[PDB]
RNA sequence: AGAAAUCCGUCUUUCAUUGACGGAACAGAGCAA
DNA sequence: GCCGCTTTCT
DNA sequence: GCTCTGTTGAAAGCGGC
């Protein structure tokens, strides 16, 4: 069909007096009534029957445990607002039992013995249905009809059948004139009869049209009248009447969806308690309006729908646990241990983490949330704007028209202005382009704006310019001339809104057409993490005549690799946001000076010199972020044992390292050493108040003390707190952009990740990318692939397991203890399950450069202090074996930055011979990459 | 319909009124150290 | 044709 | 910060301006 997306922009609402006091009147008269609906449907669920769960799950193609999902609707946890009829916690099986008519299953017994949170309570809601009942002043049974008729037509979400949308309160509360359920329901049944049993199965759908037709007694222009009568949104056989008799038909479908409208118009709507149920909602909400009553019916339906269907799927869950915890109780062995062979020791513990786990769980309760409402056909459209235009400023401003519940009860519309920069530039402007076209005014969907001139004076407030450069960018591109109009056919928008004024827009867009698995000519590609928080990128492509990979089963073709990165540039010189490390050694020789001047006056608390360890940072000459975590470590150990006099002394330091030259809050990348830079110093303020304050175990420390003894560092908590959020979320949206425009600049159409081992970042950038990739029609998909690093591509699994060791490499100079260390171990390493490839490895690497004995002498050595050969022995060899003593040498380490494949699958890779075989030269983050790109799982 | 407004953010011993750039969002509940 | 309302829609 | 379960309606006519 048509794939769709969904963009949106958030702001906050701008209204006068009078027009503000009417909104938050308005969003306050909307939150009373879901409230109350919340309360009512609470009740209404839980008058639900084993019979119209039954219905609601006959259709479905997995059983369902109809017992559970009476529990979950009939008993839940419930905040006390919302408690009328408390139930005990050990009277729920019992008056369960009394409802269902029958003995409780285990799942819905696991369901009423796990714990609530504090400040949750368990709610019997039948006995709430009862009283409501009660309240209306109806039978037990009448209002019991009416339900099974509002569940029956997906007005209400019964367990696994989703409801309509907020259709309930037209279709039981609507003033209007219904449809002629009878004529649909007679005319369906014919012709599900007359298509049934047929001679000749067609292979157009003009046949079954003239049938249709013909048992309708109508043509193709008075099908609608006679069938729908011209009510509604066009049905099933409308469109099938509609479409082009030279179409393709398909028998299943249409008999499918002539079953599904029998089934849902086998019974008509005829009610019971309908006046009742509108006097008691007209009297405790507001006077009868659609929308509102809807948005109200919105709110407390989905608030009450995912804590019952959560709730039914943890008691499974629960129930799954506790038959798993009473399979390992071997009970004896467990004493033993909590006071001896293999497994049941392991089962032991495997029995100690569920048993806790099934303790501390708690159940959901029904809340009924903070979600704001939504108001349809809110934006002026932008052909239709009210631009208060100027020759050098354009205006800005973006105009709700809303509707709002005046104190005397009557509602008006209004208009009400806000401001989004983004919107703007995106969507809403008046674009002029003679020809360009595009979905977003944005540079991933192909518009770049027009760079700015010195003909262009921005003179605002100092906090507007970075808003004033845009909108003179958005005006620049007017004037040319070269601002793209947007094609999206926008007809309307909604805006949702909270009481704190904030509004949202959601933009949706078509985004192309689905695909179709992977035939010739389409790109995908694949991305790792590795291990120092960097991604890498490898592109393939489906070939005609090229080399067959038995897990695609198709011809593949490597294309190119490359590292993903986001670069900034500044007066001309480049930089790599994701990786850049700060500056060279020889560059900030001040601010280590100046650190240096501190840190001789001081000591550690055992006593050192506290000089000692910074010149031992130096050593290493590290770049400044580097030096800044490792100097972050220093301050938080020069803190550790002081006095409050010192303390002070060590706080004007502690303010300048944070604050001046070169601090976290000043300067730093998107990397890793940054992003740890900033935990440390963190660590220093709340070592510095552990200190301060005293504290110990018996001894809590609130931050109301901790910002009582010093706000001006509680300040800076914060603040780093702030300052780490806001860049965990730049690298992860700046990866997913560098990926995507990757993807495009190549026709790249499949991206495969690690997804649904889990980072922080690789999950939170696989999410990420999950969101964006639909919005350029790119397919993703998630591999849970865990030997990406040492798989050969085009050779795992092509056909059969190839794995290989990772390698490094090194000149002869560096070779020291880390080096024989790796090689004993690895040699030594005969099961570490990836430690035979690095074994091979070690292997192979005496074969090629001829040390078989030194394998022998290895084999013992590597120690501590003692039974070494000397580590300038394999130096000199190597040397006596190349000719030089600077020369690259390959050694199989754990995490090296070079592996050696079997093909090119690495851009810039090189060919040599090892062992006798030759290889490529590759980079293992490339290979890694490969390799996800490749997997089918 | 009311001349104002950084929508939210990032980089740089460079902090910029022409520096270079990035982003579907929201709610509740549960969980993990 | 625009605006606000109704209804049904698989 | 994880996940989990959701939301941000679609498509037609009618009658009064």
């Amino acid at each position: 069909s048509m794939s769709s997306a969904i963009k949106s922009y958030k702001s906050v609402l701008r209204p006068n007096e009078r027009k503000n006091q009417l909104l938050k009147s308005t969003i306050q008269c909307l939150e009373d009534g879901s409230a109350f609906f919340f309360k009512m449907l609470q009740g209404l669920f839980g008058g639900i029957t084993p019979e119209i769960v039954r219905f609601s799950t006959e259709q479905e193609k997995q059983q369902q445990d109809i017992a559970l999902w009476c529990a979950v609707n009939w008993f839940r946890p419930v905040s006390q607002d919302s408690l009328t009829h408390t139930i005990a916690s050990d009277n729920l099986v019992e008056k369960f039992e009394e409802y269902y008519g029958g003995t409780a299953s285990d799942a819905i017994k696991q369901y009423f013995s796990a714990s609530i949170g504090e400040s949750y309570y368990w709610n019997d809601c039948r006995q709430q249905y009862y009283d409501l009942c009660r309240e209306l002043g109806v039978e037990v049974s009448d209002l019991t009809h009416d339900l099974e008729i509002l569940c029956r037509e997906k007005c209400l979400a019964v367990a696994t059948e989703s409801n309509q949308n907020n259709s309930i309160i037209s279709v039981l509360f609507g003033t209007g004139e219904k449809e002629d359920r009878s004529v649909k329901l007679r005319i369906t049944k014919k012709i599900l009869e007359a298509i049934s049993n047929l001679k000749e199965i067609p292979k157009n759908v003009a046949p079954i049209q003239e049938i249709i037709l013909n048992v309708a007694k109508a043509t193709k222009e008075t099908f609608r009248q006679v069938y729908a009568g011209n009510l509604g949104a066009p049905s099933t056989l409308e469109k099938f009447i509609a479409k082009d008799g030279q179409k393709e038909f398909d028998l299943k479908k249409l008999q499918t969806d002539l079953k599904k409208v029998i089934r849902g118009k086998s019974k008509e709507r005829d009610w019971c308690c309908q006046e009742e149920l509108r006097s008691y909602v007209e009297q405790n909400t507001i006077q009868y309006d659609l929308w509102a009553w809807g948005e109200m019916f919105n709110k407390a339906h989905t608030a009450l729908k995912i804590k019952s269907t959560r709730n039914y799927n943890f008691a499974k869950q629960r129930l799954e646990q506790f038959k798993e915890i009473q399979s390992l109780n071997n009970l004896l062995v467990v004493k033993k241990l909590n006071d001896c062979s293999a497994q049941d020791i392991l089962a032991a513990a495997k029995y100690n983490q569920q048993l806790d786990r099934y303790k501390s769980q708690k159940a959901n309760p029904s809340v009924l949330g903070n979600q704001g409402f939504t108001w349809t056909n809110a934006v002026i459209l932008p052909e239709k704007a009210q631009r208060n235009d100027r020759p050098n400023s354009l205006d800005l401003r973006i105009w709700l028209y809303l509707k709002l519940r005046h104190p005397d009860g009557r509602w008006k519309k209004h208009h009400i202005p806000f401001y989004d920069t983004r919107f703007f530039q995106e969507i809403y402007a008046a674009g002029n382009s003679p020809v360009d076209t595009c979905q977003f005014r944005t540079p991933r969907f192909g518009y770049h704006l027009p760079k700015l001139t010195d003909q262009t004076a921005i003179r605002v407030n100092k906090k507007h310019v970075k808003a004033a450069k845009t909108e003179a960018r958005i005006r620049l591109a007017i004037q040319q001339g070269t601002l793209p109009v947007s094609n999206l056919k926008i007809t309307e928008i909604s805006a949702t809104i909270n009481s704190k004024g904030q509004v949202r827009i959601p933009v949706k867009f078509d985004v192309g057409r689905q695909k179709g698995t992977l035939q010739i000519g389409d790109r995908f590609c694949g991305y790792d993490q590795n291990q120092t928080a960097s991604h890498a990128y490898s592109l393939w492509e489906v070939v005609k005549e090229g080399q067959y990979h038995k897990e695609l089963g198709c011809f593949v073709r490597f294309i190119s690799s490359g590292d993903i990165v986001s670069i900034t540039e500044n007066r001309g010189n480049q930089f790599d946001q994701l990786s850049y490390e700060g500056l060279a050694y020889p560059q900030y020789a001040d601010w280590r000076k100046k650190a240096s001047k501190f840190v001789s006056l001081w000591q550690i608390t055992v006593t050192v010199e506290a000089k000692e360890k910074f010149d031992a940072i130096c050593k290493y000459q590290p770049r400044l972020y580097k030096f800044n975590k490792e100097y972050a470590y220093l301050l938080r150990d020069i803190v550790r044992g002081k006095s409050l006099v010192e303390l002070q002394q060590i706080r004007q330091e502690i303010f300048r390292f944070i604050e001046q030259d070169c601090g976290v809050t000043r300067l730093g990348s998107l990397s890793l050493s940054t992003l740890e830079t900033v935990k440390a110093v963190k660590g220093i303020i709340y070592s510095y108040f552990s200190t301060a304050l005293n504290a110990s175990k018996n001894n809590p420390i609130s931050d109301e003390q901790r910002k009582e003894f010093d706000p001006e560092l509680f300040a800076l908590l914060e603040k780093l707190e702030l300052i780490r959020t806001r860049k965990k979320k730049q690298k992860v949206e700046r990866i997913a952009n560098s990926l995507i425009q990757t993807c495009l600049e190549n026709n790249i159409k499949f991206i495969r990740g690690a997804g649904d081992s889990m980072d922080w970042l690789a999950r939170g950038v696989f999410n990420k990318i999950r969101q964006l990739a639909p919005m350029h029609n790119i397919t993703l998909f998630g591999c849970g692939s865990l030997y990406t690093s040492h798989q050969d591509p085009l050779v795992h699994r092509n056909p059969d397991k190839a794995m290989k060791c990772r390698w490094a490499a090194i000149p002869v100079k560096d070779i020291g203890d880390w080096v024989l260390r790796k090689l004993s171990q690895n040699l030594r390493a005969k099961n570490i399950g990836t430690g035979e490839y690095y074994h091979q490895g070690v292997k192979e690497f005496l074969s090629h450069y001829e040390l078989q004995d030194l394998e022998e002498e290895l084999l013992k050595w590597r120690s501590d202090r003692k039974s070494n050969i000397p580590c300038w022995v394999l130096q000199n060899r190597l040397a006596e074996k190349l000719g030089n003593k600077e020369a690259v040498v390959y050694i199989p380490v754990r995490g090296g930055r070079i592996y050696f494949a079997t093909h090119k699958v690495a851009t810039g890779a090189v060919s040599i011979v090892f062992d006798q075989k030759q290889v490529w030269v590759c980079n293992a983050d490339h290979v890694a990459a490969a390799n996800i790109a490749l997997t089918v799982k």
